[PDB]
């Protein structure tokens, strides 16, 4: 599913990110704009062997099971198949616990270089939220 800007916002407050470890909504939008272009079933490997999987693009090397990283953990417990749904929860729970992690949403190296210390809020102006 390619969600529309507003539409991805809506989903992420009913899920409660809106302020989750005082991470406003837009900074949420903003990441998954330059992860996935709002894409769930985007996947991107990366250069050690790990995927990322969904609108958050969230490694198969700590965070979901996908059978063919090496040395890998599971720490969400969830298939990377999961974050590929049309139904954001799985991603939404597993991006909680990825910020909650220490470094906040540093996590996302898209989010430091492209979202961080930007006007954010344009992201979900004009939303119905
Ligand atoms: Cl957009
Ligand atoms: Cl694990
Ligand atoms: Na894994």
């Amino acid at each position: 599913k390619v969600f529309g800007r507003c539409e991805l916002a809506a989903a992420m407050k009913r899920h409660g990110l809106d302020n989750y470890r005082g991470y406003s909504l837009g900074n949420w939008v903003c990441a998954a704009k330059f992860e996935s272009n709002f894409n769930t079933q985007a996947t991107n490997r990366n250069t050690d062997g790990s995927t990322d999987y969904g609108i958050l693009q969230i490694n198969s090397r700590w965070w979901c099971n996908d059978g063919r990283t090496p040395g890998s953990r599971n720490l969400c417990n969830i298939p990377c198949s999961a974050l590929l749904s049309s139904d954001i929860t799985a991603s939404v729970n597993c991006a909680k616990k990825i910020v909650s992690d220490g470094n906040g949403m540093n996590a996302w190296v898209a989010w430091r270089n492209r979202c961080k210390g930007t006007d954010v809020q344009a992201w979900i102006r004009g939303c119905r939220l």
